[PDB]
């Protein structure tokens, strides 16, 4: 049993390294330390000075130069015990001030060990380097074994899932949230493995199951500058069961994927990896029937000067997205048309338009023009035409207008922006076909999904993201609040999001989408209008909401992370998120199959029609509902920096998130009641040394408790007798430990 052989991987890689004793004796020492900000210079930075002295009010301790600073009693961040250093809960530590909290992850961090619990949540730092925790030798240790019985791990999480919901038949939730790359991904795809495996069908469902997502990879995901695979899309898997616990089918939701990357991406950042794929991998056969060149051939991916991703075979991935793909069922034609469609992006985004004539758009050369058309199979006079001559509804008058160049070019983009939508969405419908049951059992439902998003720059997006996890977070909070109050009661013992909440999306009075829903029926409307009506309900008005001194564009909302500033530019465009009728009409005939399938089915062609913010509202409600009939679990996932390294652990990077996430929050309140709370007898086989009485083994472990408690002459108030455990305050435990003897 590698949990028992101290020189398993399970224990080199999971377990804090054990010597050959155990012995109290040893962690002794007279020395206690302090955590204290060398120079409010920082706030995140500290170093650990010792207490040299102290007073009644206050302490006294040393710095690393040398220099006695002093500090406030009520005001000190005591540092745990050594012995507490590297514990797998923090919730085990005494003093849980925010530098204690970080220490802990830290030691832990410089051993390798990126899991640690923290009361509910499974905290998770990105290593930024392959630890080799996740083979099926790692997978079978964690078979059945309850959460107190192994290391902390996504593996353990999973397991606790699994047998919760065999035990109590009741559907599962994992919500895997944090910044882009913080290692959701990488932990989802562990969670599914580790399914697959405790309850497949020792088979081709199962195989179709993981290909799934390296499908979705290809075409939702892309190399930014904080990620060489970030997701841009987010997503909610439920993986489905038969009342006998096996794997029985597993469905897919996607939600706010980035159009936009695909008609532009920022410098050094790539368009989504299928593009690439495609181009690389194609057969020379296959170039020529789709008219492909080199990314630098073409503007959508000639722009950010990064064509290519440090360690990663374009050539090779598009094998393994198309063997996905043939696993999943996708028919040759099917995947035909899937690159056609690719293909026909590139030649659109390729097509020139000129002007001078008038003011109106032309197209001299129709190469690209032609080339898009062949591919998706459709008339390119009647492609140009609804380029830039669409015809447009003057009241009762339905007359074509010349577009300019410009306003000809963003149609063509908005084009684009449908078509890959649209497929993005067929994948997955596709893809549900085939692995998705009506007739499941239980559920396991997996979110992977950004936290808080808190750019340089916000936009409407990040306002829909936040406004999830407003959501996310007050339900974590009311799970945090039952699960604590049934703790206490098993044992015999003793906000704000709605505020937040409804101003996004409150409708009497109006909340933020409200307003630009009802902005979003005047086709004259600006963004002007729009921030203008914001300010006029909020500013001032509302509490959560900021109306910035100077700008004119931005508006502010308090969030549960804290402030966040956005900007309303194209908030309108957005929200309807237009494609000219005609551009649907000659697309709607196209002689592609698949084709055919992105303009004439309501399901995929169509919102309903209903605003892009109104879609989301009910889309956030239905998952929120869902998550609702689960027993949730919660992963919070931590990048260590910002520049993707390994060995480099910044407090500052990480403190921020600690404190977003609502890691640093929930130990606020666990720390005001009885945060630690022991096993009798785990208290005993430490402690008994400290009473002159009490064996390490004893049967009344209770009163062994209350011996060594005696002993000590501990203050009653400190203190709390459970029925199985023995619950303390924080700070006790630890003063405890620091007894003589
Ligand atoms: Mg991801």
């Amino acid at each position: 049993n590698p949990i028992h052989d101290r020189t398993s991987d399970y224990h080199k890689y999971l377990k804090v390294k054990q010597g050959d004793s155990d012995l109290f004796k040893l962690t002794v020492s007279d020395k206690r330390y302090i955590w204290y900000n060398p120079d409010p210079k920082e706030r995140d930075s500290y170093e650990c000075g010792e207490i040299v002295s102290e007073t009644s009010d206050s302490f006294t301790f040393k710095t690393v130069d040398g220099q006695d600073r002093q500090v406030k009693k009520d005001d000190a961040n005591q540092r745990n015990p050594i012995k507490f250093d590297g514990v797998e809960d923090m919730s085990e530590l005494s003093y849980l001030n925010e530098p204690a909290v970080f220490h802990n992850l830290r030691v832990r961090y410089n051993q390798d060990l990126i899991y640690t619990y923290s009361g509910l949540f499974l905290v998770a730092v990105n290593p930024f380097k392959r630890i080799p925790i996740y083979t099926q030798e790692m997978v079978d240790i964690f078979k059945g074994r309850r959460r107190n019985e192994v290391a902390p791990h996504i593996f353990a999480i999973s397991d606790v899932a699994y047998r919760s919901m065999l035990d109590d038949r009741q559907n599962q939730s994992l919500l895997i949230t944090g910044e882009s790359g913080a290692g959701k991904t990488e932990n989802t795809k562990k969670v599914i493995q580790y399914l697959a495996s405790v309850a497949g069908r020792n088979g081709v469902l199962e195989q179709q199951i993981l290909q799934a997502n390296p499908i979705l990879e290809a075409f939702g995901n892309a190399k930014t500058t904080r990620n060489n695979n970030s997701s841009r899309f987010g997503k909610f898997i439920e993986i489905q069961f038969n009342n006998a616990g096996f794997i029985s089918g597993a469905s897919i939701q996607s939600y706010l994927l980035e159009k936009s990357r695909v008609v532009f991406q920022s410098e050094t950042e790539r368009n989504y990896h299928i593009f690439y794929q495609l181009l690389a991998g194609a057969t020379a056969e296959e170039k020529k029937a789709l008219h492909l060149a080199g990314p630098e051939s073409f503007n959508y991916l000639n722009q950010s000067g990064c064509v290519d991703i440090k360690g990663v075979s374009d050539s090779e991935e598009f094998k393994i997205t198309r063997q996905a793909m043939d696993i999943v069922g996708f028919s040759q034609e099917e995947q035909m048309s899937i690159f056609k469609i690719i293909a026909g992006i590139l030649h659109l985004g390729n097509i020139k338009f000129e002007k001078g004539a008038g003011e109106g758009a032309v197209l001299k050369d129709k190469t690209a023009l032609n080339a898009a058309s062949t591919v998706f199979g459709v008339n390119p006079s009647v492609l140009e035409k609804a380029l830039m001559e669409p015809r447009i509804l003057a009241g009762r008058d339905l007359v074509a207008q010349h577009l300019n160049v410009e306003k000809s070019s963003s149609s063509r983009d908005a084009l684009v922006k449908a078509l890959y939508g649209r497929l993005f969405l067929w994948l997955v419908k596709k893809i549900n076909n085939v692995l998705c049951q009506e007739r499941k059992a239980y559920f396991i439902g997996v979110l992977d999904i950004s936290g808080f998003e808190i750019f340089k720059v916000n936009s409407f997006e990040q306002l829909c993201i936040n406004y999830t996890n407003e959501k996310l977070q007050q339900f974590f909070n009311h799970h945090m609040f039952k699960l604590e109050q049934e703790e206490y009661l098993k044992e015999k013992i003793n906000l704000d999001s709605q505020a937040t909440i409804d101003l996004i999306d409150g409708r009497q009075p109006p909340g933020i989408l409200a307003l630009l829903d009802e902005q979003s029926v005047f086709p004259n409307a600006t963004d002007n209008t729009l921030i203008t009506k914001l300010h006029s309900h909020f500013s001032k008005k509302n509490a959560k909401y900021e109306e910035p001194r100077f700008s004119k564009t931005e508006f502010g909302v308090t969030h549960y992370a804290g402030q966040v500033m956005y900007e309303i530019q194209d908030w309108l465009e957005k929200n309807k998120d237009p494609l000219q009728q005609d551009l649907e009409l000659c697309f709607k005939d196209s002689s592609d199959n698949v084709v055919t399938k992105l303009f004439n089915d309501p399901n995929i062609a169509s919102r309903a029609f209903i605003t892009v913010a109104a879609q989301y509202k009910e889309q956030l409600a239905s998952l929120m509902a869902t998550l609702e009939t689960t027993n949730p679990h919660f992963v919070r996932c931590i990048i260590p920096n910002n520049k993707q390294l390994p060995a480099k652990l910044e407090d500052k990077v990480v403190l921020d998130q600690l404190r977003c996430n609502g890691v640093l929050e929930g130990i606020r309140i666990t720390r005001k009641g009885f945060p630690n709370r022991i096993i009798y007898a785990d208290f005993v086989k430490r402690y008994y040394l400290l009473a002159p009485n009490v064996p390490r083994d004893a049967e009344d472990s209770q009163k062994a408790t209350d011996a060594v408690l005696k002993h000590l002459n501990i203050d009653p108030e400190q203190y709390r007798f459970g029925i199985t455990k023995i619950f303390f305050r924080a700070g006790q435990l630890a003063r405890i430990e620091e007894a003589r003897e």
